[PDB]
């Protein structure tokens, strides 16, 4: 709603939103990730990671390599515009980020970097009015 959105992840390694639009009057945007499945975070944990579409595989590989204690995102990875924590079934997490980190026109990729999820669990984020 307004300068925020909610996205659901389930036990099928899917996000319910394939596209998110950040309104141009927004200086901050907030994403609330909900894991509406029942599986454990070691089994089917999920997060939400935002990168320029170019850096998606790089971030997903380094992220898989950072472990669960780093929420599968390489610590201080400059390519990650924002990310939630890794959560398990029945949980939620939120992240707010600065919209000046994004450029109009330019398309961004958001995905889940939990092992093996990036390929499938993905969507596009764009800035518009
Ligand atoms: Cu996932």
């Amino acid at each position: 709603a307004q300068c925020e959105a909610t996205i659901e992840s389930n036990d099928a390694m899917q996000y319910n939103l394939k596209e998110m639009v950040v309104d141009k009057s927004c200086k901050q945007f907030t994403v609330h990730l909900k894991h509406v499945g029942k599986m454990a975070k070691v089994a089917m944990g999920h997060n939400w990671v935002l990168t320029k579409e170019a850096d998606k595989q790089g971030v997903a590989t380094d992220g898989m390599n950072a472990g669960l204690a780093q929420d599968y995102v390489k610590a201080g990875d400059t390519r990650v515009i924002a990310h939630t924590k890794v959560i398990g079934g029945g949980e939620s997490d939120s992240v707010t980020f600065d919209v000046s980190k994004l450029t109009p026109g330019e398309a961004y990729a958001y995905f889940c970097s939990f092992p093996g999820h990036w390929a499938m669990q993905k969507g596009t984020l764009k800035l518009s009015n």
